[PDB]
């Protein structure tokens, strides 16, 4: 019998009933340098089961408390045992009080403790974050409490299905405001001790867990509105940022998406009140904490003078994922840890939902398919992925936590739920979530409690009726890794499945208790017509007369790409779906003009079909104005363009790409009058950023003259930049391209005095495109110059310079040659050794460069290659898998190139 403190998981002993607590902060060091906090709390907890030791969570607490390091009380007239000793267990994150005798069941006790820890600039717990306003740095005390950190602030039963409720009060200089979960009680109130400070005393939470508490001590200001039901939304940010007016949009789409989720949950609000807050470099970057949700500043801020669309996008995106949550993962919370794609899997998918309600022309809810859907797949696709699910005794310590966090569960995640509202129909999928959220408020819950309640709804209309159970069916997708290719030959319409592996030599180890057998809802449209829907049962191989074609139609799988698979056909089925595009593309959904081409190049890469095939599915392109196809295209090709750029291929390639693109080039030129005006919506505005991006980098005369005129003109009227935030990034890099120092040298002036982040990492990214030589040498000189580069910026901005072409020897020759500073930052701050090895032996496809990086890693004796050290092994083995993938598609390649530029 191991003892309990040294098991990783809390008894079930005693429950929490509520807690006080009184953090303060103190924002000045003590002079050797180390910021503070002090907190003095109570927790009120039941006795379930007798037991002579009271085991609660504490991690870098030291404790103040007169006695020993806790004082125990009964409730009402309950006795209370002795202390025998307290103790803290390090390794399991315990503050263990060993009782002289046991508590009794039914009895609820109150434990008080005084403590102090480091207010840290270490973004866990109750931290601390520093940051400029003009002359002076700025100090802010702050929370992340996400995973396992509540415990690193106050003593805490500190596991979610632990809930609680919590009284806070914040002790602060009396001129700073005090934010937490709830509204303040009243006004503050001086601090006898002391009345340089206050106390700020906040309303009781409702019944929550400890991940989600805040609290929040710093001269933020506001702005504000109170919506209808009386609920009041406030966005809070620096001083400086809210006067700019930088907080505008986030309010503006805040109401509107509460209020979506409010009636798509058919649940109220829970709170009084939503604050969130843009932190300047929170890296975390947003947490859902209930009532007060915490976000990096560009995730927040909108700057509509210097902010890109994407941007906008980007924070009503944001917003939506984190408000979700304020029902679906706070108000009901996971048990536990391995469930956590559920949580972040669901908000991750109606994060779109929210924010479509926000901005209903943009057709956001399009962009789970490349953002989540084949993002995920890529890495689904290979052996080494992981299921959904993991076993709860399998997910014990906080670093064991901390890798549930990651593509699988997000993205993942959000596809599988949204193929189970699909397939469900939404208006069904809503009456089971509503049903889950009523029954367990308040309370914990498994992803099995969400299966029962859809059901409930299931079983109680006649409309949908579903090959198996709902548990049934997800059980495939959440127990097994990976997805299938369903392919389809529709001379019989016979259709099979089989688990979908990009290394087609790949061998899985990880075994199934499916044998990696599916059952797929399958959606299909013939010559442009809906079809009847579709189940695939958990068989290899079936036949349906939906999926057999006549010798001039044609089938296609998957509309919209509902589904979490992908899709392929005989090569006859491929051929007509291509001349449709040719010939009307319209017939066919604009996602599944995309999928087409997303499909058909990972069929390529697993030897499924030519990659000729894969090409030939781009030649409709020409015709093409929206979007997500040429996305497609784009993401598809940027790889050949990594393999290629350097050789003989590259000429054809680009003269394909500037036939493709031109028509679109022309097409917006006339459509923005003269790139005078934007096209209205997201999706067409996207289609223009791409287009441009495109020609430009592909040598079009025309787009080439524009990024000239442009900067040009900037240069001529420095004050009044020319050139809409959408285009910066394009304009400027083809500008400097094209130019020499003159060029170089204004946009590094700009550089040095840009205020907003995104405007500077635009021109930084810019610099790097320059094609003199000597220019990027000297560029690689001021990376690491924290004087003109900023540390946390050094490894992006070599990495930028090795996608120079040109850039690529010099910033190979200068990491190599400047490697002999691990020991100057392994320890000087963090910086990815790891993405900076990644990035710059990206191209390498030949036995020469393998040679090379074999060299280059016989610095070995000594400094190594610390957090890189598993990236320069990950780089070895990529480099063999493009010499293989060059020398097999290389001949095929440059021909297909060659016949189809003109
Ligand atoms: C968790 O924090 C709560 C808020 O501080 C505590 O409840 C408060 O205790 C106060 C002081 O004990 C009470 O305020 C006044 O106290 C004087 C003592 O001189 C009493 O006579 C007064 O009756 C009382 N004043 C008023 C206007 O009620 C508060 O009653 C009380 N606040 C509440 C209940 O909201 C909890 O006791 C504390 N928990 C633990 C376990 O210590
Ligand atoms: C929680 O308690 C810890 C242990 O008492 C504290 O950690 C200790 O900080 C001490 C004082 O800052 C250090 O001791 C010495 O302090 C003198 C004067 O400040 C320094 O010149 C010395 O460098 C230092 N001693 C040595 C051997 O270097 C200790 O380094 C350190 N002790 C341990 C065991 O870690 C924490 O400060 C305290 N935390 C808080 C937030 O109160
Ligand atoms: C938060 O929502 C607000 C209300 O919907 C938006 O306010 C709108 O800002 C628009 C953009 O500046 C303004 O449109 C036009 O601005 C220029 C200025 O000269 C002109 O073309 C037009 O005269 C003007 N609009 C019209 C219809 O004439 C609007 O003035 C303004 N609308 C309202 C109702 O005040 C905010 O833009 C929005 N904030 C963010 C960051 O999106
Ligand atoms: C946190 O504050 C709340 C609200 O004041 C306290 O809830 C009270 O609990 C007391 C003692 O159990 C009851 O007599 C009252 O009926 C409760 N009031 C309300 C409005 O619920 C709660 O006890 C506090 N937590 C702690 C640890 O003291
Ligand atoms: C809150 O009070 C403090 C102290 O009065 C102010 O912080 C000082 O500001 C000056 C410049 O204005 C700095 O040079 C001092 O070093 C600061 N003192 C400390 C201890 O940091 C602060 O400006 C006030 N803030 C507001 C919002 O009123
Ligand atoms: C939750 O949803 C139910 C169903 O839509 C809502 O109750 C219905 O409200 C409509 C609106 O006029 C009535 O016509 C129906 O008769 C109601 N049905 C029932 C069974 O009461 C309810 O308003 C929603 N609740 C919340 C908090 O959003
Ligand atoms: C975790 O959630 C479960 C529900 O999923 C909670 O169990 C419920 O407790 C309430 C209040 O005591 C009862 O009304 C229900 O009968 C319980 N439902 C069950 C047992 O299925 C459970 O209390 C939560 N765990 C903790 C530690 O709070
Ligand atoms: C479509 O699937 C059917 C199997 O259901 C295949 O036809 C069978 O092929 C086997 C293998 O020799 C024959 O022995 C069976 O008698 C056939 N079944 C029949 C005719 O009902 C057919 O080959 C498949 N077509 C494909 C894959 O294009
Ligand atoms: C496939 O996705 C498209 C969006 O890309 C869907 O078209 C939308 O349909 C909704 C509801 O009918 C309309 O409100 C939108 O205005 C449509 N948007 C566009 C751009 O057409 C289409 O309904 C989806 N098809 C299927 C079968 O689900
Ligand atoms: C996987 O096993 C098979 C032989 O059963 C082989 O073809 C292949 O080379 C093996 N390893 C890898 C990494 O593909
Ligand atoms: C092509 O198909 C679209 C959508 O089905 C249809 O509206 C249109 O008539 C066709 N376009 C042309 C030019 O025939
Ligand atoms: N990997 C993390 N722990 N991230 C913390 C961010 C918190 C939040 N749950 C999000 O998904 O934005
Ligand atoms: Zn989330």
């Amino acid at each position: 019998q191991s003892k309990p403190w040294n098991r990783y998981r809390l008894p079930t002993t005693l429950l929490p009933d509520s807690y006080n607590v009184t953090l303060r902060p103190y924002l000045t060091p003590n002079a050797d340098g180390l910021y503070i906090f002090k907190g003095k709390s109570i927790v009120r907890f039941l006795c379930q089961e007798p037991t002579d030791v009271i085991i609660i969570h504490s991690k870098k607490l030291n404790y103040t408390t007169q006695g020993h390091m806790v004082v125990l009380r009964g409730v009402g007239d309950s006795q209370v045992p002795e202390i025998d000793r307290t103790e803290l267990v390090e390794l399991t994150e315990y503050l263990v009080v060993h009782l002289k005798g046991s508590l009794q069941p039914g009895h609820m006790y109150e434990m008080e403790s005084e403590f102090q820890g480091e207010l840290a600039d270490d973004l866990a717990g109750f931290y601390r974050s520093e940051y400029m306003e003009g002359n002076v740095k700025k100090v802010l005390a702050t929370t992340q409490m996400q995973s396992t950190d509540a415990r690193k602030s106050f003593p805490c039963f500190d596991e979610p299905a632990m809930k609680a409720t919590f009284n806070i009060t914040l002790i602060h200089p009396n001129n700073l405001t005090a934010l937490s979960n709830m509204p303040p009680k009243g006004s503050s109130t001086p601090l006898a001790e002391d009345p340089n400070w206050s106390v700020t005393e906040f309303e009781t939470t409702p019944v929550m867990s400890t991940y989600l508490l805040a609290y929040i001590v710093s001269e933020f200001q506001s702005v504000n509105e109170t919506a209808q039901n009386g609920v009041l939304i406030r966005i809070w940010a620096r001083p400086n940022a809210i006067a700019e007016g930088h907080g505008m949009y986030a309010l503006n789409v805040t109401g509107p998406i509460l209020n979506f989720f409010a009636n798509h949950y058919n649940t109220s609000y829970p709170l009084p009140k939503s604050d969130q807050i843009a932190l300047p470099d929170f890296n975390a970057g947003a947490m859902e904490n209930w009532g007060l949700v915490t976000y990096r500043e560009n995730a927040l801020l909108f700057d509509p003078q210097s902010s890109s669309i994407s941007n906008k996008e980007r924070v009503v995106t944001v917003i939506a994922h984190e408000l979700a949550h304020q029902w679906f993962g706070n108000l009901v919370t996971l048990a536990w840890w391995n469930d956590l794609w559920l949580n972040e899997g669901f908000a991750s998918y109606v994060e779109y939902l929210g924010a479509d309600h926000a901005e209903p022309t943009w057709n956001l809810k399009d962009l789970i398919v490349p953002g989540d859907v084949y993002r995920v797949m890529a890495v689904d696709a290979l052996a080494s992925s992981h299921p959904l699910t993991t076993p709860a005794e399998e997910v014990n310590t906080p670093a064991q936590i901390s890798e549930m966090f990651d593509s699988i569960s997000y993205s993942k995640g959000a596809s599988v739920i949204r193929m189970l509202s699909n397939f469900l129909t939404e208006d069904l999928f809503k009456e089971g979530l509503a049903s889950y959220l009523h029954a367990f408020a308040y309370q914990n819950t498994t992803y099995l409690d969400l299966w029962e309640h859809l059901q409930k709804a299931v079983d109680a209309q006649t409309s949908i009726r579903l090959p198996d159970t709902v548990r049934a069916i997800m059980d495939r997708w959440t127990l097994q890794m990976g997805f299938p290719v369903i392919t389809v030959d529709t001379k019989t319409g016979n259709i099979s499945q089989k688990h979908f592996l990009l290394d087609s030599e790949s061998n899985v180890t990880r075994s199934s208790a499916f044998d990696y057998l599916w059952i797929v809802p399958i959606s299909s449209i013939k010559n442009g017509v809906m079809q009847d829907h579709y189940w695939l049962r958990d068989v290899s191989q079936a036949q349906n007369d939906l999926f057999k074609t006549a010798s001039d139609d044609w089938v296609l799988l998957n509309v919209n790409v509902t589904g979490y698979f992908q899709v392929n056909y005989d090569e006859d089925n491929w051929r007509m779906i291509q001349h449709q595009l040719q010939t009307n593309l319209s017939v066919i959904p604009v996602i599944n003009r995309a999928q087409v081409i997303y499909d058909s190049f990972n069929l390529a890469t697993a030897h499924m079909v030519p990659v000729t095939l894969a090409l030939d599915n781009t030649l409709f392109l020409n015709g093409e104005k929206e979007y997500m196809p040429w996305q497609a295209a784009l993401s598809s090709l940027s790889y050949f363009s990594l393999m290629f750029d350097r050789s003989e291929v590259y000429g054809p390639m680009k003269k394909y790409l500037r036939k493709q693109v031109e028509p679109l080039f022309q097409h917006f030129e006339t459509l923005t009058k003269n790139w005078t005006e934007r096209p209205e919506n997201l999706m067409d505005q996207y289609s223009e950023i791409n287009a441009i991006s495109t020609a430009c980098s592909n040598g079009l005369p025309q787009c080439e003259n524009l990024a000239k005129t442009l900067f040009d003109q900037w240069m001529s009227d420095p004050e009044n930049n020319p050139i809409h935030p959408n285009l910066r990034s394009t304009i400027y890099c083809n500008a400097i391209a094209q130019g020499g120092q003159d060029q170089w040298d204004f946009a590094w002036g700009q550089l040095q005095q840009a205020q907003l982040v995104n405007e500077a990492d635009k021109l930084r990214s810019a610099l790097a495109c320059s094609n003199e030589v000597w220019l990027l040498n000297r560029y690689l000189g001021y990376t690491l110059n924290p004087d003109l580069i900023r540390k946390q910026d050094a490894t992006s901005t070599i990495n930028s310079i090795a996608s120079n072409v040109i850039g690529q020897p010099l910033a190979w020759d200068f990491v190599q040659s400047n490697w002999k500073k691990l020991f100057q930052d392994y320890g000087g701050g963090s910086f990815s050794f790891s993405n900076l090895i990644q990035g710059v032996t990206r191209r390498f496809s030949s036995e020469f460069e393998l040679q090379q990086l074999e060299q280059f890693k016989k610095n070995n004796m000594d400094v190594g290659f610390g957090s890189g050290t598993r990236a320069l092994e990950q780089a070895l083995e990529k480099t063999k898998a493009n010499i293989k993938w060059v020398k097999e598609n290389k001949e095929v390649v440059l021909n297909w190139f060659i016949e189809h530029s003109s």
